[PDB]
């Protein structure tokens, strides 16, 4: 299967800029959601989970044909409370039917992330929403009590290499563990709605005890208030991560150049842009345009 993108009829950068615009404007009104944490972690994660079904070896899945939209892919278990990513979005959908769904949900993590002042993510629209029976199965998604081997393995469905691995997981930098949702209970750092490199520093720095959880699961803890999931401490257990972990602790630019390329290949993998399609936008955030 060829997944080729189509420009919905007529529009150009600034439709989608305005659709940015919405997005980042409810992001700033909703502000009170997971305890005053807001939207941003959860939409980012929303715009991973509905990209990172993919499989290389077929096609399958992937954020071209916005399947989220489905039964199957909603009640996924790994995707437990991303539906308030979902909520979020409806009205955005509403007031701008004509955008496809794998778009929008692409679309809402690159507004997250540039809003909570990370890097300028270039996007490309052109997804195309594909039927229910194109859903992909559950269990794609990584479970996060395996070790730095399963994590190297994992990804490599993705087409990601030991670098884009530990640049993605710098995400984790945002939001927190849900014991309700994922088994998994806090948050990795105390700036958890503003997107830096805190991940890595906390890897390095902080003091880790190995502990369990109020769900029989193991987690690392720091005395900070911190947590570390099994999969976020194996990048400092193997030895390839660990060095670039390092590098991201030391060199914040370098982490949101590299962030940047990964999350917009981890959105595109599996689409084909044609060779006259628009080149990638960069939207501007709020702030940028005074609004
Ligand atoms: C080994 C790979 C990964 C595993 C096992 C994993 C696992 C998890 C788990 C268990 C949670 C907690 C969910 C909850 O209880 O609410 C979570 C949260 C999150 N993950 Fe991942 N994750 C991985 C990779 C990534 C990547 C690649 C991204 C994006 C680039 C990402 C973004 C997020 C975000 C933003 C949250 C916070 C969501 C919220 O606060 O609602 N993760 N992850």
């Amino acid at each position: 299967l060829v997944h080729v993108a189509s420009v919905e009829k007529g529009r150009s950068y600034e439709d989608f800029q305005k659709v940015y615009n919405a997005i980042a404007l409810k992001l700033r009104e909703d502000d009170e959601y997971d305890n005053y944490i807001g939207y941003g972690p959860v939409l980012v994660r929303l715009a991973w989970h509905t990209s990172g079904t993919w499989d290389k070896h077929d096609n399958t899945g992937g954020s071209y044909g916005g399947t989220y939209r489905f039964k199957k892919e909603f009640n996924d278990p790994s995707n437990a409370g991303l539906q308030n990513g979902f909520k979020f979005l409806e009205p955005i959908h509403k007031e701008f039917p004509w955008i496809s769904s794998g778009d929008l949900f692409s679309l809402g993590g690159v507004t997250a992330v540039q809003e909570m002042q990370g890097p300028k993510i270039p996007w490309r629209c052109g997804r195309v929403d594909t039927p229910e029976d194109t859903t992909p199965d559950n269990g794609r998604l990584p479970d996060a009590d395996k070790d730095a081997d399963y994590v190297r393995t994992f990804f490599q469905r993705l087409n990601m290499n030991d670098r884009e691995v530990v640049a993605l997981m710098g995400a984790h930098a945002l939001g927190k563990t849900h014991l309700k949702r994922s088994g998994y209970e806090g948050p990795w750092g105390a700036a958890n709605n503003v997107f830096t490199n805190e991940f890595y520093l906390n890897l390095l720095n902080e003091d880790w005890k190995l502990e369990k959880n109020d769900a029989n699961n193991e987690q690392w803890d720091s005395k900070s208030g911190y947590m570390m999931l099994p999969t976020d401490y194996s990048l400092i257990q193997d030895p390839k991560y660990l060095s670039i972990v390092k590098e991201y602790a030391n060199d914040q630019d370098k982490f949101f150049k590299d962030f940047s390329k990964a999350f917009e290949k981890l959105l595109e993998n599996g689409i084909t842009f044609p060779k006259d399609a628009p080149s990638p936008f960069i939207f501007k955030t709020l702030e940028e345009q005074g609004l």
